[PDB]
């Protein structure tokens, strides 16, 4: 009998909150009692800033980062924050755990990974509302990592912040939306701040569940094999439920607080996407200066996607 404590930094009511409930309820069923797992939702344990050291201090065994508020760090797997065409996170979800469990990048080698999941397609979340790319400009919107970089091509005004920060720099007109998935419209109730929602199909934020490297090696092997086991199902699992929430999320917003839904013109489409294009190679460059091969990741990126 070993327990195991489960940093998170967002409320639980929010997605990364619930999968991890959903985990540490497989993990009781399928290892039989012999794991349990205590979960500190909401930044209790360790918060969105110190995530990472912290589970790698030991501070908690397992947590929940989000790639993208770790520039730099993750020079392979950001790729996952390009508009690589996703249109669910179900689909992204699964395409991203298969790419990192068949190349283990070494930005990743120094912690466990248990599973991996992403976002929803990100959009805008606005308090003014936004018809086209003209009414973007100079508009400060909250994104992070390469979301935040697609912003600024964009001509919006980009400003990285974890999620929990978010509620109050919108609150106190910081910023003027922000920039994600429509989950948040309910489990955060953006849908109070931000009365106004434009259809992007953006790209998505991508999520890690880490472990202790140390805690990991003191679980026997059938207990390992329990949690690799478990990994890719999970991560389908995470995927699905979001896609399912976004649903009623967005349904709650309109008609429990007259949101206001909007699309851009195509030609204000087609030139966003054209705006982003020089982001791959950005990002090919700097995964290349530090020893990847962005060619093979993109080959392996396409080859999943033609399956998932
Ligand atoms: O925007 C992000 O930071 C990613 C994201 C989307 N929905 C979320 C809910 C809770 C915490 C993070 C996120």
């Amino acid at each position: 009998p070993v327990t195991l404590n489960y940093a998170n930094f967002p409320p639980a009511s929010t997605f990364p909150c619930i999968q991890m409930e959903q985990w540490a309820h497989e993990v009781r069923t399928r290892t039989r009692g012999k794991v349990d797992v205590l979960t500190y939702p909401g930044g209790t344990l360790l918060g969105a800033r110190n995530m990472l050291r912290g589970v790698m201090s030991g501070q908690a065994d397992i947590g929940c980062i989000s790639l993208a508020y770790h520039p730099g760090v993750f020079p392979v797997m950001s790729v996952f924050e390009l508009p690589l065409g996703f249109t669910s996170a179900e689909a992204a979800s699964s395409v991203l755990w298969e790419l990192y469990s068949g190349l283990r990048p070494a930005e990743l080698e120094r912690v466990k990974v248990l599973t991996m999941f992403t976002s929803a397609p990100s959009h805008f979340m606005t308090v003014t509302p936004v018809r086209s790319l003209r009414d973007l400009q100079g508009m400060e919107i909250r994104g992070a990592g390469t979301l935040s970089a697609i912003l600024e091509k964009l001509g919006a005004t980009p400003v990285s912040m974890p999620m929990p920060e978010v509620p109050e720099a919108v609150q106190k007109g910081i910023i003027k939306g922000l920039f994600t998935s429509l989950d948040v419209m309910k489990d955060m109730n953006f849908a109070e701040m931000t009365g106004h929602v434009t259809r992007a199909d953006q790209a998505v934020y991508p999520f890690a569940v880490i472990m202790n490297r140390e805690a990991w090696e003191r679980l026997s092997p059938d207990v390992q094999q329990v949690l690799d086991g478990l990994a890719a199902e999970h991560a389908a699992w995470t995927g699905r439920y979001l896609d399912a929430h976004v649903q009623d999320s967005m349904r709650w917003a309109e008609e429990k607080h007259g949101v206001q839904v909007h699309t851009l013109p195509e030609e204000d489409i087609a030139a966003m996407r054209r705006s982003v294009q020089p982001l791959f190679d950005a990002w090919a460059q700097r995964a290349a200066d530090k020893g990847a091969d962005p060619d093979a990741v993109m080959r392996t990126v396409d080859a999943l996607k033609a399956q998932y």
